[PDB]
């Protein structure tokens, strides 16, 4: 949580970056887990409900992802918000993920949507790791306003993708 740029934000992004790397890391190992009948189904949900917590929270995801890419790039003062919204939501997007890894042994849709949450993931940490050098300031982050226009649209990418499986896991994993 350092300032190396000269703006709010640069810190919210890297302790968000710090939570959001766990969640990766907690994903990366659930599908390693699942794969080997390593994992305890969920952590506390049932099936149609991981279509609702984690479609919910992808949404919403989605609706902060515009804001954020408008305050990364100059919103210094906002961005820090964006970010701690942006944060949580993949928390228990995780945790549903690999909810559905261990507990959903209906098709493909388990990994699938387990892997997009991942990528979702990555997306928004490649976002924060973007937002943190870009925050606020368009300055010391030329080639940074480049790179946080493919993050924010790697976003909306990993949202439809995930979302596709989520809302069909309602009877493909139901």
């Amino acid at each position: 949580g350092i300032d190396p740029f000269t703006a709010p934000g640069q810190l919210e992004c890297e302790t968000a970056i710090a939570a959001l790397n766990s969640c990766l890391r907690d994903l990366d190992q659930a599908s390693l887990a699942a794969v080997s009948q390593q994992l305890a189904p969920r952590e506390g949900i049932s099936q149609e409900a991981l279509h609702t917590q984690m479609l919910t929270a992808v949404q919403e995801i989605s609706h902060l992802i515009e804001p954020l890419a408008s305050a990364a790039r100059a919103e210094a003062s906002q961005l820090g918000h964006k970010v701690s919204q942006m944060a949580q939501y993949f928390e228990p997007l995780t945790l549903a993920a690999v909810g559905a890894a261990s507990k959903t042994l209906s098709h493909p849709q388990q990994m699938a949507l387990l892997d997009q949450t991942k990528t979702l993931a990555e997306s928004a940490l490649q976002l924060l790791y973007t937002a943190k050098e870009a925050g606020g300031n368009p300055k010391q982050a030329a080639h940074t306003q480049e790179a946080l226009e493919e993050a924010v649209q790697m976003m909306t990418e990993a949202v439809e993708d995930l979302t596709t499986t989520l809302n069909e896991a309602a009877s493909a994993a139901g």
